[PDB]
């Protein structure tokens, strides 16, 4: 059978997401988008996905950009302009 090798040989990379003064160690697949991250973190941190501004390389990431398209890798320091209160 022709195995679809598009979604294979992948793994969970380490994302260091900074909630202002809280560094949160995450692990996701490069298949996901930075928007997908907003959706994953929303039920966990309870902060609006619109407010969750992911900023890496001094560059804000777009909903369409995946971890690969966002230059993100295992050990990437992601600045998150969010609200802790």
């Amino acid at each position: 059978m022709g195995h679809h090798h598009h979604h294979h040989s992948h793994s969970t990379i380490k994302l260091t997401v900074k909630f202002g003064g809280k560094s949160i160690p995450l692990s996701v697949s490069p298949d996901c988008t930075v928007k997908d991250l907003k959706s994953q973190l929303q039920p966990i941190t309870n902060v609006l996905p619109r407010g969750q501004k992911l900023i890496f390389k001094g560059k804000v990431l777009v909903e369409t950009s995946t971890l690969k398209q966002s230059d993100v890798g295992s050990g990437a320091k992601l600045m998150l302009m969010a609200s802790q209160g």
